[PDB]
């Protein structure tokens, strides 16, 4: 799949959870990978603006907020300089509630890719990236109810 979708269960209301992800520029609160982002212009909650990891470094990642929405849970944005070869890169942040104390945190990530290294970016970015961002941020809302196995 080209399209690639995960879902956590975190011990939290949702409206919490979009307080910690919404912000764009300030995923470093929660995901473990991101190396610290600079935020370019726009204002992180304006659609437009751009976040560079590293930003001195070898190995940098480009973002770009494409569309926002505060009281949806609802964060879309872009690679415009991505290191993996792929073409048109769209991605979303949906904090969707279960329950009161239950939130299914899903991240979505689709791009046109060439199906050889697709399936590669299906564990790299998926498994990896995401099996690990998604899952910390469950284990640091277990504090409410109980921690599990890190990734």
């Amino acid at each position: 799949m080209a399209t690639l979708r995960r879902s956590v269960e975190v011990a939290a209301p949702a409206a919490d959870v979009w307080t910690l992800v919404g912000d764009f520029s300030a995923i470093h609160r929660w995901h473990p990978q991101v190396s610290a982002p600079t935020l370019r212009g726009a204002s992180p909650h304006t659609p437009g603006a751009e976040r560079v990891f590293g930003a001195g470094t070898e190995e940098e990642l480009v973002e770009r907020l494409v569309e926002r929405d505060e009281s949806a849970r609802r964060l879309v944005y872009t690679m415009p300089d991505p290191p993996f070869p792929i073409t048109n890169h769209r991605a979303v942040l949906e904090v969707v509630p279960r329950d009161d104390r239950h939130c299914t945190v899903v991240w979505t990530a689709m791009f046109d890719c060439s199906p050889e290294t697709a399936r590669e970016l299906e564990s790299v970015i998926g498994d990896g990236v995401f099996a690990v961002g998604l899952n910390a941020l469950a284990e640091r809302y277990g504090r409410l109810e109980h921690h599990h196995h890190h990734h």
